[PDB]
């Protein structure tokens, strides 16, 4: 932070005015700046476009676009609010890809069940009518403080209509878009880069959220890029128009003059400055040509939105902001779009370590999820209960989504609990008979001026387990910070997972022999021989699980809509281990160990 105020003061020239501090504390800000993050995520191996979504291609006329964002210190003080925003926040950002948001999937890391949450995110996803697909569960009293709200969305989108991110030429025009302008996030950027103790951790720094009005924000959009008007965009949410305006020149190395007067407001004496940096949702920043401006705006009118146009794109890389004919700011728009960045550490991990049992309570509850109707696999090609989620798009092409994260290994070691659950998230996909296609990921963390090594063994992890598996990172997003008076999380790091898969090929239940098939302990060798029997097996018609508890009460839930019932003699289990449970009619055949332990029928 104060490290930060003499860089300012240094490339400004002299100290800053109070909308310039305001500003910056925004921009500059762990969570729109990434300081400490920046240099390891680029050392990562990337794929697909990626525009604030990450889009990867499927089959040449179509692409899956996803990101995973999450809403943690929002939600610790308002648990409702915090999540359902959060999934507000991330459909616009899947949205502005010019995909049609097609699935959800939600990731809770909590020490009891919140109701809140569950239904915050249940509500929005509903009244806006995108289904939850998935969503892992896990407890733990650790998380006592610092609740982790990860929120996945997977929308398709057209090769041919993908959207850009950013402003392409000087001439351009900024239309804003959506719900009005309001006061509430003013500074919940900054909010989420510190310790919950601190004195922006107040209701004023929460977000409100309107699915209705995102509904109407999803039509909108879509009819816009049919009629190929939108040449670029980017949603609103931490930073609101400052962010959005600022970031989509500086991405094309612009300028832009923005006019606050033009901005909807919902209440009128606002000053300019909370104009710029109020974080209301429900509002999209498109960039276009300034004929188009006419039929977007008539588009967003009739669907009860409301928005004008605000920016104009210029070829100085400077960012004037406007109240009338009042100059409020003026700086070089490289200096926002670029936070100072710290020095990086290596590490060098050591011998997988002998994980003791650790564990997360089982409070199976879908009682809960019934309740606030939390359906989770209505329209999958096979249910969720199980594992990935499958979506069609054609009658034999299709996607998975798995979401997974093993923070309980990773608390006894960083580097290898972390690789070990993006590893894991490979056995499942496989285990559907999905080839693991691109990785969104999601880095929850502490204080890394404290920690530097964790976070640096959760980077290298991730980056080991992309080079050993051949598994790119499409996108992601990085929580840190994440502590109360000290006390910080252990260290989480969800993968979202997609892959390729055949809906014609992908199996289902029936009366079988069950079988543990692999190793009750784990080794990175033979990892891939494990992968190679999965493929193998599940080319041949067999139904895999893959869980880390080989069978778990949902999957026996999950195997009765079947009206199967299962009997196995389990194996006694390490904590990670190199196992999957096989479901087929003859015994398999593989070059990795296989036992006949069940059956499953009727
Ligand atoms: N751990 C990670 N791995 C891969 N890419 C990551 C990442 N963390 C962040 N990114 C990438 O950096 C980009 C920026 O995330 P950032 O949170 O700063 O902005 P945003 O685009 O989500 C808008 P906003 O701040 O308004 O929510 C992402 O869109 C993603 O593609
Ligand atoms: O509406 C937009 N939502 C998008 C967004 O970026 N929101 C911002 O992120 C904070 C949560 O970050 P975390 O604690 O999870 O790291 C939240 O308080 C918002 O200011
Ligand atoms: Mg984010
Ligand atoms: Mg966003």
């Amino acid at each position: 932070k104060l490290r930060y105020l003499n860089i300012l003061k240094e490339k400004l020239g002299r100290e800053p005015t109070f909308v310039e501090l305001q500003a910056f504390s925004v921009m500059w800000s762990e969570h729109c700046g990434y300081s400490h993050t920046k240099k390891y995520i680029r050392r990562l191996p990337k794929t697909g476009f990626e525009g604030n979504a990450g889009v990867v291609n499927l089959d040449d006329y179509y692409s899956v676009a996803f990101k995973i964002e999450s809403h943690n210190h929002p939600s610790a003080i308002e648990p409702y609010n915090g999540a359902a925003t959060g999934v507000g926040g991330i459909i616009r950002d899947v949205l502005a890809m010019g995909a049609r948001p097609t699935a959800i999937f939600d990731s809770l890391h909590m020490s009891r069940i919140i109701d809140g949450i569950i239904e915050g995110i249940a509500d929005y996803g509903n009244s806006i009518g995108v289904p939850t697909v998935g969503g892992e569960l896990r407890i733990s009293s650790l998380y006592a403080h610092n609740p982790l709200v990860n929120v996945l969305a997977a929308g398709v989108v057209r090769n041919d209509m993908l959207v850009d991110s950013k402003a392409s030429r000087p001439g351009q025009v900024i239309v804003i878009f959506g719900g009005a302008t309001g006061r509430d996030g003013i500074h919940g950027a900054s909010f989420a880069s510190e310790d919950l103790t601190g004195d922006k951790a107040t209701k004023l720094s929460i977000q409100v959220g309107d699915p209705f009005a995102e509904k109407m924000l999803i039509e909108a959009f879509l009819e816009m890029v049919e009629e190929g008007l939108v040449e670029g965009a980017q949603d609103l949410g931490a930073g609101g128009v400052l962010s959005a305006t600022s970031e989509l020149v500086a991405k094309g190395n612009l300028g832009a003059i923005v006019h606050l007067d033009r901005v909807p407001l919902r209440e009128p004496d606002m000053e300019p400055w909370e104009i710029l940096i109020s974080e209301s949702q429900e509002r999209m920043a498109v960039v276009t040509s300034p004929q188009k401006a006419s039929r977007i705006l008539e588009i967003a009118r009739k669907h009860l939105l409301f928005g004008d146009v605000v920016a104009e794109v210029i070829e100085e890389p400077v960012y004037r902001v406007m109240y009338r004919n009042d100059l409020v700011m003026e700086v070089p728009v490289q200096l926002l779009a670029n936070a100072p960045e710290e020095d990086i550490v290596e590490y060098t991990p050591g011998k997988i370590p002998e994980f003791k049992r650790v564990e997360f309570e089982e409070v199976n509850a879908r009682e809960v999820f019934e309740q606030y109707d939390h359906m989770v696999g209505t329209d999958t090609v096979v249910p969720p209960g199980f594992g990935a989620a499958v979506m069609r798009i054609k009658r034999d092409g299709g996607y998975s989504l798995v979401t997974h994260s093993r923070a309980d290994l990773a608390l006894q070691d960083t580097y290898w609990g972390t690789l070990i659950a993006v590893l894991e998230s490979v056995r499942k996909t496989l285990s559907v008979g999905a080839e693991p296609l691109a990785i969104t990921n999601c880095v929850n963390y502490g204080d890394p001026d404290v920690d530097p090594v964790g976070l640096s063994a959760m980077m290298t992890a991730l980056k080991n387990a992309c080079e050993f598996s051949g598994v790119p990172v499409a996108s992601g997003n990085a929580s840190l910070y994440n502590t109360y008076q000290g006390k910080p999380i252990p260290p989480t790091l969800v993968v979202g997972m997609l892959g390729k898969v055949n809906p014609q090929k992908v199996a289902k239940p029936k009366p079988s022999k069950v079988f543990a098939v692999g190793w009750n302990d784990f080794e990175l060798e033979r990892e891939k021989e494990l992968w190679r029997a999965i493929r193998k097996l599940s080319e041949e018609g067999a139904f895999i699980l893959s869980s880390s508890q080989l069978l778990t009460r949902t999957h026996v839930e999950t195997f009765r809509e079947y009206g199967l019932k299962i009997e196995v003699k389990l194996p006694e289990v390490r904590p990670a281990h190199q196992m999957v449970l096989v479901f087929s009619e003859r015994t398999p055949v593989v070059d990795v160990p296989v036992k006949e332990i069940g059956t499953l029928s009727r």
